[PDB]
């Protein structure tokens, strides 16, 4: 077995090779189905969606016509009709009754009507700019669902509202002064703080009440539930600003693990409008008792909203350890006006009855961790003293499943008149019913756009899941009344990302597999006459057609092996291009390995991981293995590294690498490299530190070197509080074990974005500080204008060029063998 | 000629080699002579001085006895007597002659002792006496009051305080700064030199005691302190990462970048009334009768300041922004009035001051190149009321720094303040009665880095350091200031000397060395023949610090020189490879600084600071160092070569010098030349690779200036002018704007930078990297996370030396480096 050596290209030649092979647009998303209601016309629905028409284009609203019938011999490509004519849209709001779109595009907030009482346009609409007296950028605009004339938005960390008809603009909260410095004033209203956006994927912090309360005057009362945050006690850090000419650093509140999270509470803005759209008064209201007293043990407001009738506000609440979840109904009557006069304040507390109380309709615990998701459906309230809902959970079985729950809304044992504090279980509602809708060794999905859609007429629930395979997401449907058979609606051989129409007669799937790039197709749903419970599907039309299998991309093979740990572990193998018999090639292991991610699945990897194919063309074996802790395999699989991050991941990587090495003689174990970003860069350092016998080179991108520097929401979920896991934090932090790195140079390469807000450069800078003390060699590349991503394409081109060149000169080439 | 390939040591082996070969203390300095006045005793003087006793000991005060006579057959070694006892690191000290009071800071504490005064001379170590305080924070810059040695002054939280060391009274004089408030709002200070003044003009203090006390009718006195008051509110704020990397933070400070605002400055005076028993009566803070901008037209920087010997006038040396105009100005105490926010009382105090009292610009000069500030300025005792007599040094006349005796007429000004108009530029200018050149020639007098003059007013002589015999050696000279002609050299040739003359002018001490021999310190007695007091001879008296001798692990370089095509003789240093094999050519490593205010090539011992150039020679590298045009100690025309043109002329001299050696010596392999330097040296290392990639294979740039707009006002504008008036000078001189010119070959560029550098900020490197990334160019990078323009932690220095040797090995010297292309 002779060693294969890669072609030793120059720096200029590699740049040219990369540029030639480099020669993606956002696929259609955020779908919405509006009915035509026109018996004579040829179309049943109009679908609205966001997309990028090409690579250089901006993301904008489009529409397409869904025909009542189709020529089944042919295939129908729906044409993309532009909705707007502006002189970049991330999301949009819509009001069904009026047909009013509301969206932000650049600095402006705009509105237009389509598909309401005023009909359907046949050409692009010029949008109407919403007026404002506010100087700064307006964020997070939302239509009031009870009245489409009123919008809300955030400006300088305070909630405003504006009327698009009458032009009245009113500030609702006076919590932040923009002029003063952020050290004194660190309060905000209606905005999710850093940890909740970054680690819980909640981006909004205020919620319109869906219904208006009519007054005796002839006007009405609109309500806004919102989060008020106080970040005064949260640690401040200084990250370097993008304007490098201005040699300065921007401040922001980063709650590092162990330290204080923001001080949180619920508030409610009660807005009185008169008979013809004019504001009478705005009453800001607060909880009758403090947040800490009413919600014992709660750190995080994970999710929040309203019930369909607007009777209760709801919220999903977590404790600090993220092992307890509570779903709590909060009545508007629990809020009283904000008064500083102590005599007047005491009367308002007495005016609220003792029967009005927080209602904990669901509670659960786990020894592993609670994974927050977006699934939560509340049914219409039939009985006054009951509430019925669907929720998803891993806590019963260790796999996420849908459960139909009915909770009794008791009057509480605790009485506020006595003047005491409520015990832990005083607000807990008894569970009348708890039926499992789904079950098995597979999970229902509720993240990254995956959710349920409930058909209340047919009494069905649509959902995404891993039932047929952990490598493919599929759409399913099942009854929530007499749950039993789970009917798969998507075709095997692809992994699907689905969106179901609100009318439950259509669904769209964005699908791909290892060989075929992404397609988006529309499918019509229908039942047999004899049984509404049964659901069949039929292909209706293509929205986005694939270009076909790319001629200059060879996809990998998915393999698997039975681990000594007890689990089946899956991997991807890129064989070298033009594989010579009786020769062994250098091997680059690409890794992420952290939680909430799965690299190995049946999806098209030729866009995001296109350069793994490029490595194979140069003559590298490329391997990707999903170790224990990774996503879509249940909570027991995911819980393997609890309190133990860094300690088990590389065992699975080496085990899988040795499985391939014995089964394929062309893998040269003497020249194995490892590379990854974020958690991947972390594990790449751990790989070289723990197993220098296996791994010759390690290229660590944006590595977490020191877990005390990372945030609360993430780190405490998987590693607990630093005091309760002294050893896990030490053993899991590579910066603390600098002496264990090799004394040989050309084995360690550190890559980091200089302006990184998530994984700060200090992780690298402190690692380097200890590497200097330990007398250890290292290589370093900095990307001075990057923030945990590739904003500027030149820095991405330079990264790719350097990595190929580094792997060439220190792993693959003939010179690399001579250099040792 | 075969190429020599250096031995390919591993990383662990080079660490061992450097650890073994690594196996210094401050030599005696800040000397002072005090006479015994004891006829029966054997000693004439006692010398006090600061010195480090050994390798790992603190810097502290010592004394030695100077005997009246010596055995001229023998060589006397003076023993070091410790002045101070061990406490329950002294950088400098004050002394008061009439009382014998020492004052000095040692750690946080300010201490005092007494010796050599009326109370006599100790024969054992004195216990230091702490100056007690109620101030919460570290006290800075303590100074004895020359008028009354009971009083001291110091800075605390950017304000001036005074403390009586006998009565223990303590008082704050200025209320300009608020320690509790943040620096964005409160950017004012008093008695403190700001960043640019400390870093670019070597002024470390911002307040000056008046040396005489005005007596009152009551039987008390008035003490006075002149001080600078700075307002840094409009100055650019920058954030450098704090030493504590645990808290992901950056410390703010005021950095006036080129072309932006310097601090708003003015003179103030604290009038301090003391009663008959040493108690403070009152403190009156006082300000200039008109603003600083009105009285001192065109002035940006207060370069130097102080008082005349009688305390009649305060003086100051003032520069304009371009640094092409110097002004020496006398400022009377009567120009200051008390601070009064009341509008009617303020107007009455202005009217009480006469119109005759006015600023007195006793000297002015200009230049098309630049003003180099120095510490030479000597005011004689005032004989006539309408005259002032003084010695000063300048390059403005001839282009070399020389001493000039000047007499200026103190004219009552034409401008009158009662008219209510602003003065014209020349209204405060004094006429020059006399301007006699004391020295002259194609060589300079030295007035910086400790070099100054000693003026014997009895014999009417002036001692000074200069470059008359050679630009490669510093020497002590003496000459009359009445009838200047003969310049007598006092120090011996073959060494470069650094000298301190006694206040009595009958002794001098010289710290001397040469390329072959380490540093010595020796005492020399001065005397004259009875017939001619002008004629000065010297005689070795005693050794203070004996040399360790030429240690066996260091082979020093040979000083060479070549006649350049530019018309200047350019000097250099050459380290030949150790065990030089015949018929072989070795890889070369050019070490460079090449910026202004520095000379690397001279006849001094280089085996301490540049020990590792010898280590590079031992591994088999040729090491070259060349003082290009712009460097120090060769006159102002030589220095002015790169005005507006930094980065453009320096590498021509480096390559020309390299090619001189290449023709003269066949052992220099021009195919394998490396370049390396720190600061301006790192800047030129980049420029060398950028411009002459044909000559230089590798460049190792340390803390490089990559963008001149990022560097401060005082330095950049002196050499390059204002950015607006020299757009292409700044462009051509900034490597970050010319990133496309770097090589596409990797393993040729290595950047080194201290992450916490406050002088040449890491931003220089990060913005260079920004443009290198855009241009698609390769680079190597090493950061030192806990360093700031120096090596304070030994581990970072050890890592630097290891990586540098290994980099040169793997990408220049070794056999594998040749195959790697
Ligand atoms: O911070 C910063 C600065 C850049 N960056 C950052 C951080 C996290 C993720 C990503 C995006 N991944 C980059 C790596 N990609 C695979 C890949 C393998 C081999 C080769 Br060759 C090229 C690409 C997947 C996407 C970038
Ligand atoms: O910033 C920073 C961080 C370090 N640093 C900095 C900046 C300016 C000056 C100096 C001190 N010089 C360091 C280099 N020395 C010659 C030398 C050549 C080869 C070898 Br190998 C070792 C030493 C002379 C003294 C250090
Ligand atoms: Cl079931
Ligand atoms: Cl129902
Ligand atoms: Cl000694
Ligand atoms: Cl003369
Ligand atoms: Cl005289
Ligand atoms: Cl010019
Ligand atoms: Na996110
Ligand atoms: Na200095």
């Amino acid at each position: 077995l002779e060693p294969f050596y890669v072609e030793r290209y120059s720096w200029s030649q590699l740049k040219k090779l990369l540029a030639d092979t480099r020669k993606m647009a956002k696929a259609p998303h955020d779908f919405m189905f509006v009915k035509r209601n026109d018996p004579d016309g040829p179309h049943s629905d109009r679908i609205y969606y966001l997309a990028m028409s090409g690579e250089n284009r901006e993301n904008t609203l489009f529409y397409s016509e869904i025909p009542k019938t189709i020529n089944r011999a042919a295939v129908l490509m729906l044409s993309w009709k532009p909705l707007l004519d502006l002189f970049g849209i991330a999301s949009y709001d819509y009001h069904q009754g009026s047909g009013t779109f509301l969206f932000q595009a650049g600095s402006g907030i705009y509105h237009v009507k389509d598909g309401g009482p005023q009909g359907f346009t046949q050409q692009p609409l010029r949008p109407n700019l919403v007026e404002t007296s506010c100087p700064n950028i307006r964020m997070d605009p939302k239509l009031c669902p009870a009245d489409p004339d009123w919008i809300a938005f955030i400006h300088s960390n305070d909630i405003w509202i504006s009327n698009i008809v009458t032009r009245e603009e009113r500030r609702l909260t006076y919590v932040h002064n923009e002029l003063a410095n952020m050290e004194e004033d660190a309060r905000s209203a209606g905005v999710a703080t850093f940890v909740l956006q970054e680690e819980f994927d909640r981006y909004s912090g205020y919620w319109w009440c869906p219904k208006a309360e009519t007054t005796p005057s002839g006007g009405k009362i609109l309500r806004i539930l919102y989060e008020e945050n106080d970040e005064s006690e949260v640690e401040i850090i200084h990250v370097t600003s993008p304007m490098l000419e201005t040699r300065r650093a921007d401040s922001f509140r980063y709650p590092k693990t162990g330290t204080a999270n923001p001080k949180v509470t619920f508030k409610m803005s009660e807005i009185m409008i008169d008979a013809e759209g004019r504001i009478i008064d705005v009453i800001d209201k607060e909880l009758i008792q403090p947040f800490e007293i009413l919600f014992e043990g709660v750190e995080y407001i994970a999710r929040a909203g309203w019930t369909p009738e607007g009777k209760y506000a709801w919220s999903i609440l977590l404790d600090r350890s993220q092992t307890r979840l509570q779903i709590v109904l909060i009545s508007p009557e629990l809020f009283i006006p904000v008064e500083d006069d102590v005599m007047e304040r005491q009367r308002l507390i007495e005016s609220v009855p003792d029967s009005v109380t927080p209602l904990i309709i669901y509670e659960e615990t786990t020894d592993i961790w609670i994974n927050i998701h977006d699934i939560f459906h509340v049914f219409p309230q039939s009985h006054e003293e009951e509430i019925e809902f669907i929720f998803a959970s891993e806590c019963k079985t260790g796999f996420r499943h849908l459960y139909k729950i009915t909770s009794i809304l008791k009057e509480s044992k605790y009485k506020r008149s006595s003047g005491g504090l409520p015990a832990p279980s005083d607000f807990k509602c008894p569970i009348k019913e708890e039926i499992a809708i789904t079950s098995g060794e597979w999970e229902v999905l509720g993240r990254h756009g995956s959710n349920i859609q409930v058909d209340e007429v047919r009494r069905l629930v649509y959902f995404e899941g891993t039932k047929d395979s952990p490598l493919e997401h599929h759409l399913y449907v099942v009854s929530y009344v007499n749950p039993g058979e789970v009917t798969r609606l998507t075709d095997r051989g692809y992994s699907h990302s689905c969106c179901i129409s609100q009318h439950c007669d259509f669904f769209i799937s964005k699908y791909s597999n290892q060989k075929n790039p992404h397609c988006v197709s529309l499918y019509k749903l229908s039942s047999p006459e004899d049984d509404p419970t049964c659901k069949t599907k039929e292909f209706w039309a293509t929205i986005l057609d694939s270009a076909g299998p790319l001629p200059d991309y060879t996809p990998p093979e998915i393999f698997s092996f039975e681990s000594t740990t007890g689990f089946t572990l899956y991997g991807m193998l890129y064989k070298p291009h033009d594989l010579q018999p009786g020769k062994k090639y250098p091997t680059v292991l690409f890794i992420y390995g952290g939680p909430q991610v799965q690299l190995v699945n049946n999806r098209f990897k030729g866009v995001k991981y296109f350069r793994l194919n490029t490595l194979a063309s140069l003559g590298y074996v490329v391997v990707v293995i999903d170790n224990r802790g990774s996503c879509h395999r249940g909570l027991k699989f995911e819980g393997a590294f609890k309190y133990k991050m860094g300690q088990i991941e590389i065992d699975d990587q080496v085990e899988g690498l040795q499985y391939l090495a014995s089964r394929y003689d062309f893998i040269d174990l003497d020249r194995v490299g490892i590379h990854g970003w974020s958690y991947g860069g972390y594990l790449s350092l751990m790989a070289l530190m723990q197993r220098s016998d296996i791994f010759r080179v390690a290229i660590a991108g944006a590595p977490v070197t020191l877990w005390i520097f990372y945030d609360t929401g993430y780190t405490e979920r998987y590693m607990g509080h630093p005091d309760q896991n002294e050893q896990g934090y030490y053993l899991g932090s590579v910066a603390m074990q600098a002496e264990k790195f090799p004394s040989e140079p050309n084995r360690l390469l550190l890559l980091h974005g200089f302006l990184d807000e998530n994984v700060h450069f200090a992780h690298t800078s402190i690692l380097l500080s200890f590497l200097v003390r330990a007398g250890k060699p290292y290589d370093l590349q900095i990307y001075p204008q990057e923030r945990h991503s590739i904003r500027v394409p030149e820095s991405g081109e330079h990264y790719e060029l350097h990595l190929l060149h580094y792997l060439q000169e220190n792993l693959g080439s003939r010179i690399a063998a001579l250099k040792v």
